[PDB]
Parts: structure tokens; C-alpha cells; sequence
């Protein structure tokens, strides 16, 4: 159930977020916005020298507080422990924003199984492990998990097979536990963000060789959705998608199945 | 794009087909239907005994031939070589049917990342591995890859998170490379089967305590029908509401409002 207010920067002030993939692009902007709202941010990325710059410029923008921990999400242990640390560092946690991904480029898929596996590992399994680790704290606070996905995690695009596989997976997994949290009275929201082409560095480089959209706002929308506990956010420069992307039938089928079968079965 | 005729059992006659998870359940039914049709058949699962039951019955039903090879699709090496063996045993491959999943049961998700990882490995990664290994023969025959899925890989459900993740992923991957096969002019069909509850042994066991299951035998027949006709998806569920609502014609619109709306010559 979305909080039925409208968004206001106040909602974030004093709140204990975590952004991953915060060293650049969308993730970075998010830490900043968070900063401008006076959140306790705890950033993360592989780039340790760069994280500092970001933390530092977050304190400059107004953060209640701001730290970074640098690790690779290829590593499940790092991911798990990371969350504990960001905990102690911030004295609990209100919001897990899960944004990072492994590198990829635009190519037909031919036989790089290793790239498929790694994409699943970094883009998906790590998100879960982050999740499992962070759930306890979030229960205490009735917090939120925000998950950054893409049009290509809703509809099919060539040249990004591995990456799509992993974005879909996020939908499947997280929508599913959303059903579960609900039939279990576990009061943690989960927001899935579906983004179109955004003007990050990485994206602009790979496509340079379509209309992109402003990374500053995209990041703000992500934060709004999360704050308002919406199930979903759509953010694309086009106006067909925002309207054609939503799946009313899916919603109907879920409704039917949910109100027709207790889940109190066990 | 599909064949333009209604289905005929003949279409499978002489065809060479792999079926996985074919010792029991929907797999087994698929072997059986294939046999009655006179296709060569290689079936695989972990248990050599149950397989043997099945190979022996496909022979009696009038397979052109029928064999089995055992291993677990937890093992990528096995998955890769498995397809080579099977291709030798038949001198080719017309259809790759991907059906197996890791044993899983109905539970709230709590902890078991290992179950999340294993489900991704078996239900998803192994399929990519199988396809990669089989694509050279499939090109050569202009055949078909059939990927077995579930309503829960098109909409959310409680109690099957891990599984559902792995099924969505199948939609993402396989629907993406289908878009690729189109622009690379690869003449191999990809069919994604979306299944509601099916009265297989294992499913019925898990749901013993009002849910309407659909019949394994017809289900298995629809999959093979959608495959042979090279359709993009097959929906099969006991409910007509569901079979109608599950379609997503918008999504096919967006995908097309980009297909032509942009250029893939570079790649
Ligand atoms: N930009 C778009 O057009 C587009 C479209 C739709 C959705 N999105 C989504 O937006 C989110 C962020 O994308 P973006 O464009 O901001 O990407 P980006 O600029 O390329 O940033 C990726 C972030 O994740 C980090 N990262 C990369 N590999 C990592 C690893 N192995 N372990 C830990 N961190 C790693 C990177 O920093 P380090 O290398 O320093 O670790 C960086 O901070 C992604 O989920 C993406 O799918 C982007
Ligand atoms: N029944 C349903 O309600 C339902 C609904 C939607 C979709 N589906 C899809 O239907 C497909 C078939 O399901 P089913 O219900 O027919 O299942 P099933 O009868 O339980 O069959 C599972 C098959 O997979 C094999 N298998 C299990 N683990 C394996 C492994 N590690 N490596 C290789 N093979 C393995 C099993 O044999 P061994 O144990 O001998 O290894 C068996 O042959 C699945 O993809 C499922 O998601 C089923
Ligand atoms: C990692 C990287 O930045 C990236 C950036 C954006 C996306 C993404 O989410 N896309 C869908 C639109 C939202 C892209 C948009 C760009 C295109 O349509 C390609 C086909 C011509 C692919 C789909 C995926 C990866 C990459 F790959 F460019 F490096
Ligand atoms: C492994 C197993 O056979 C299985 C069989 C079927 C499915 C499946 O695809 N389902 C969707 C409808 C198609 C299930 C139907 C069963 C339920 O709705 C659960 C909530 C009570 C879950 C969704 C998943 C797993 C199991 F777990 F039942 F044994």
C-alpha cells in the first residue's frame, strides 16, 4: 500500500539509506539527492578513491552523515558483511537502494556462458544476499527495498540477453517476496524501478556510435517511488512506454489468485 | 513467425528431438507423444532406471528410435557433452525441448540463497548451456528450441520466489536472443511455454490439502504443438480467464515500437 501523501524532501531527512553502485551514474546522483535531503547515506562501489570524492561532496551537500565501503558484489561475503557494517555505521537502516550492475556492452550473445552467470551473480544473486542480510534491520524500521531495473527487465531487447535475464529475474524474485511479505504481515515495502535510456556516461558511451533522459531526475524519481512505498516506478523519456508499459492484466491475475486462496496454509 | 497451417502429427515424423526432465511428468508425456509420432528421441534426467522405463515405452509406441543419457544439469560439463552425445546418437537435432528443473518445494522464502543459486543454475543457466551446445545442429536443420515455463514466470506468486526468479529469467534471456536471431537471420524458432498448474505427480503431491490442475497429457501435447508450429508462446491453463488474461499484447507492441523504430546493422 503506497503512503497516500505526495512527495516532500522531508521524508528522507534523518533516514538511514544505502545506495550501491554509488561510485558513478544513476547511483551517484542518488547519493547526492539523498545528501541534499539530509539523509544518513552509506555509499558503495568498487572505486574506493572515487567513493571518497562522492562521500566528501555529500557532506558538502548536507548529509546527516556519509560513508563508503568499497568491495565487489561478485563476492557474496563482501555483500553480506557489507550490510552489517553499513548498519553499525548508521545505527540501523531505513532504505536499501540496490542499483549496481556488472559491466556489459551491446552485443549479440554467442556463447559467453560466463558472462551470463556473472551477470546473474552480480545483478541478481547479490541483490538477494544484500536483501537477506538487511531484512532484520528493515523490519525494525518498517523500511524499503528499492531495486533498479529497466525496460529490458519488462520487455525484450536484442543485444542485452544476459542483462535482460538478470533484470527479469529481479522482477520475478522481488514481486514474489512482495506477495509473501504481504501474506505474512511483514511491513517492508519493495519498489521496482523500470528505467528507459538514461544519460549516464556508460550508457552514452555505448550508444554513441535514441533519446536518453536526465540522470539527475531519474535518480530523484527512484527516490520518490521508494519513499512513497510504490510497488513500481516507470521513468523513460518517451510517453508511450510510461503508458504502454504497465500491465493491468498481470495485476488482475494476481488479485484473482490472491483473494481465492488463503495462504494461511502454512 | 509461425508455420501457417494447423498441426499434424506427421510434422514430427523422423524429426530428432531432445527432451530433458523426461523421466516423469510433462517431460515423460512429451516423449510419449513424440514416440507415437515416429520421432527419434533422446531423453535425459538423473535417474537411469526411470529413463529406461520411458525409452522402453517410446519404443513400443513407435519411436523411430529412442535413447537416454543420465546426469544432473547441475553439471555444466555434463549438459554440454550431453547434447553432443545425443546429436551423435541421432545424426542431428531438429528440436531442443528444455523442461527439467531442480527439485523445489512450496515455502515462504527466508534464507536459502543456495536454493536461489541452484535454481538459477539448473532452471536457467543449464538451458543457456544446452542451447549453446545445440545451436550448431539446430541452424543446420532450421529447427526449434522449446523452453518450458510457468504463469509464475509471467506474474508474481508467493511460495515460489527462487523458482519464479529463474523462470522470469528464461523469458528475459530467450526472448532477447529471439530478437537477435531475427536480425542475424538465424533460422531457429524459440517457443516459450507458459503453464498453469499441471496434474503431474510432484505438483499434486505438493498441493494435497481447491486449486484446479490441468491434465499433464494434453499440456505436453500443446507444448509440442506450439514448438512444431514455431510460435513465440504457448499458454496452457485450466482456466479460460487465465489463458486470456495472461497474454500481453502491449509488450509485443513496445518491442515492435523499437524493432523497426531503430537500427541494428552495426551489431
Ligand atoms: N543508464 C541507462 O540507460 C540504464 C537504463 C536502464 C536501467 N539502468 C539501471 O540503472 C542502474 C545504474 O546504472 P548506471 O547507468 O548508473 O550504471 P554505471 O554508470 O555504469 O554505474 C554502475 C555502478 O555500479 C558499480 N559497479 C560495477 N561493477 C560492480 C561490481 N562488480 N561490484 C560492485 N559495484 C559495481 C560501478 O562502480 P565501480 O566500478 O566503481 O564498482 C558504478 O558505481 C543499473 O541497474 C542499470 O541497469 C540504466
Ligand atoms: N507441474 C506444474 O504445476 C508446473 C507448472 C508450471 C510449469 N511447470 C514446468 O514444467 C516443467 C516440468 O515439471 P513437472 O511438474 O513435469 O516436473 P517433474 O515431473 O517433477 O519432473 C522433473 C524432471 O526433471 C528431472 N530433474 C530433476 N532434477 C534434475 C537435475 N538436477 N538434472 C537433470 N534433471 C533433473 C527429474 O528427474 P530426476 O530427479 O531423475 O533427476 C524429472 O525427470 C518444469 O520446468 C516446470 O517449471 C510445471
Ligand atoms: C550497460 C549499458 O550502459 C546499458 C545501458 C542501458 C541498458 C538498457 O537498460 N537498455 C534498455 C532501454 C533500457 C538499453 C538501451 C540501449 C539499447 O536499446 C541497445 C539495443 C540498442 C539496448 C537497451 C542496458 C545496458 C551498456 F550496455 F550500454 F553499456
Ligand atoms: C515444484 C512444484 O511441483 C511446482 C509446481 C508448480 C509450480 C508453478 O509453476 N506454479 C504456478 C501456477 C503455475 C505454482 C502453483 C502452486 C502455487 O500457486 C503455490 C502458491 C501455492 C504456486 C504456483 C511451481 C512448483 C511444487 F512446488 F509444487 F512441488
Amino acid at each position: 500500500q503506497p503512503l497516500n501523501e505526495e512527495f516532500r524532501p522531508e521524508m528522507l531527512q534523518g533516514k538511514k539509506v544505502i545506495v550501491t553502485g554509488a561510485s558513478k551514474g544513476i547511483g551517484r546522483e542518488m547519493a547526492y539527492h539523498l545528501a541534499k535531503m539530509g539523509a544518513h547515506v552509506v555509499v558503495t562501489a568498487r572505486s574506493k578513491e572515487t567513493l571518497q570524492k562522492v562521500v566528501s561532496h555529500c557532506l558538502e551537500l548536507g548529509a546527516a552523515s556519509a560513508h563508503y565501503i568499497a568491495g565487489t558484489m561478485e563476492d557474496m561475503t563482501f555483500a553480506e558483511q557489507f550490510v552489517a557494517q553499513a548498519g553499525k555505521l548508521m545505527g540501523g537502516l531505513d532504505m536499501l537502494i540496490l542499483n549496481h550492475i556488472t559491466n556489459t556492452s551491446l552485443n549479440l550473445f554467442h556463447d559467453d556462458i560466463h558472462h551470463v552467470r556473472k551477470s546473474m551473480e552480480v545483478n541478481f544473486l547479490s541483490y538477494v544476499v544484500l536483501t537477506v542480510a538487511a531484512l532484520p534491520m528493515l523490519k525494525q524500521s518498517n523500511g524499503s527495498i528499492v531495486v533498479v531495473s529497466s525496460l529490458a527487465g519488462k520487455v525484450a531487447y536484442p543485444m542485452v540477453a544476459a542483462y535482460s535475464a538478470s533484470k527479469f529475474a529481479l522482477d520475478g524474485f522481488f514481486s514474489s517476496i512482495r506477495k509473501e511479505y504481504s501474506v505474512s504481515r511483514v511491513n517492508v515495502s519493495i519498489t521496482l524501478c523500470v528505467l528507459g535510456l538514461i544519460d549516464t556516461e556508460t550508457a552514452m558511451k555505448a550508444v554513441s556510435g535514441m533519446q536518453a533522459a536526465p540522470k539527475e531526475e531519474c535518480a530523484l524519481e527512484i527516490i520518490k517511488g521508494g519513499a512513497l512505498r510504490q510497488e513500481e516506478v516507470y521513468y523513460d523519456s518517451s510517453l508511450w512506454t510510461t503508458l504502454l508499459i504497465r500491465n493491468p492484466s498481470r495485476k488482475i491475475l494476481e488479485f484473482l489468485y490472491s483473494t481465492s486462496y488463503n495462504m494461511d496454509r502454512f
